């Protein structure tokens, strides 16, 4: 038994919702809250920009510090920093960016980094900014992992449309 609310199950183990997951993470404050980052951890908008809001700019800090010492992440990688106020860890996941030319093929590798966690709140990979189908993202998500993901989803339109659409 865990702390999350109002999710409908899609599968096993994938569970879904119509939530800002800023404030998603502000009330469950879950083990793993996973970010939608870039390769260098510039965490300028969409979710990225909303999660770094909220920490007061202190995720931005302490990824500054993390690239300065490790360069840039691979796109389909991950790594494990601070969840600041909102989680105990934040899993900064990077997709594929479909408005850079990257290869989505590349997006079941970035779900894959979730399966190292055993329950994880997250965006759909890709999504929004990111330029991907969300239903596209939502299917590899379902496909690839093997853990308890609860998926926010900010826009109650695409939440209806996702829903509806799911096989
Ligand atoms: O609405 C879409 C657009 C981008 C792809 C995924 C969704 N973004 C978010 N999802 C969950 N929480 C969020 N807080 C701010 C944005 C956001």
């Amino acid at each position: 038994v865990n702390s999350f609310s109002g999710y409908l199950k899609l599968t096993d183990n994938v569970y879904i919702k119509n939530a800002d997951i800023v404030e998603e993470a502000k009330k469950v404050k879950p083990t793993v809250v996973v970010n939608a980052a870039n390769v260098y951890l510039k965490h300028g908008g969409g979710v990225a920009g909303a999660l770094n809001k909220a920490t007061n700019n202190a995720m931005q800090v302490e990824s500054d510090d993390y690239i300065a010492t490790n360069g840039p992440l691979k796109v389909g990688g991950s790594c494990v920093l601070s969840g600041h106020n909102l989680a105990k860890h934040c899993l900064h996941v990077v997709g594929p960016n479909v408005n850079k030319g990257e290869d989505i093929q590349l997006l079941k590798s970035a779900y894959e980094n979730f399966n190292q966690h055993e329950v994880l709140l997250a965006p759909l990979l890709s999504a929004g900014i990111f330029g991907a189908d969300p239903i596209h993202s939502l299917r590899v998500c379902v496909d690839t992992v093997r853990t308890n993901v609860y998926l926010a989803v900010f826009d109650k339109n695409l939440y209806d449309k996702l829903v509806s659409s799911f096989l």
